[PDB]
């Protein structure tokens, strides 16, 4: 399962992942790829707010999804 995350400037970041996978874990591997720390990474998938406790299956994040990395 691979998931896209689209940084601030219209980066593509390519994610391997699993449908447990919480928030924070992408979190996590955005810092890896971008040196981004995760208490700068406000993330949204279909309009929704994002929380590092959850999961991608909770908020229906499925294989080939985009998030985008936000200000708000
Ligand atoms: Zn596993
Ligand atoms: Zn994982
Ligand atoms: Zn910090």
């Amino acid at each position: 399962m691979q998931i896209f995350v689209k940084t601030l400037t219209g980066k593509t970041i390519t994610l391997v992942v699993e449908p447990s996978d919480t928030i924070e874990n992408v979190k996590a591997k955005i810092q890896d790829k971008e040196g981004i720390p995760p208490d700068q990474q406000r993330l949204i998938f279909a309009g929704k707010q994002l929380e590092d406790g959850r999961t991608l299956s909770d908020y229906n994040i499925q294989k080939e999804s985009t998030l985008h990395l936000v200000l708000r």
